[PDB]
């Protein structure tokens, strides 16, 4: 069913996350963590205090798909995730580490979200946006509901953290 999923997304905020490679999304799925650059880290920390749920929707650059979505369970904290960093991306260049609970680990191709435009990015298709781009509530909710159901996930424990 979709009822607990809809409850988790109620009055949520949504942010597009762009990962340079698949390895870091795989690590995030395995370890329940994410890190971003300080400009986006500040935005997510503000949002985490401000909303019942902050949802990160992940897309690997050039993949043509989203790889799933997750809910922040903490603000960022410091003090060492073995991110696969491209040349020019330093471990210190990143911010802290956010803990996340995956809501859906399944893929969604961009072809299936072509009817969804993001008011906060000039009504461009929701697939379009820089890392950290906020997605307006209605568009973000509909995008999350397009993903295939992930039957491996039990949202009972996530609801209790709200
Ligand atoms: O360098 S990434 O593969 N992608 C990225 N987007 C914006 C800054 N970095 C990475 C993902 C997670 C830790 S490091």
């Amino acid at each position: 069913g979709t009822s607990k999923l809809k409850y988790v997304l109620q009055d949520a905020r949504f942010f597009l996350i762009k990962s340079n490679n698949h390895e870091n999304v795989s690590l995030a799925k395995a370890k329940g963590v994410w890190s971003t650059l300080p400009v986006n880290e500040k935005k997510l920390n503000l949002a985490f205090r401000s909303a019942r749920s902050v949802i990160l929707i992940f897309s690997v650059r050039e993949s043509g798909k989203f790889q799933g979505f997750a809910r922040l369970s903490s603000e960022s904290h410091h003090g060492p995730i073995h991110w696969v960093l491209p040349a020019g991306m330093s471990a210190k260049m990143l911010g802290g580490v956010f803990k996340i609970d995956w809501i859906c680990r399944r893929e969604l191709p961009f072809t299936k979200s072509a009817h969804l435009t993001n008011p906060w990015n000039e009504h461009k298709p929701v697939k379009i946006g820089r890392d950290g781009q906020e997605i307006e509530l209605e568009c973000g909710t509909q995008l999350c509901l397009l993903f295939p159901p992930d039957e491996s996930i039990d949202l009972y424990q996530v609801i209790h953290k709200m």
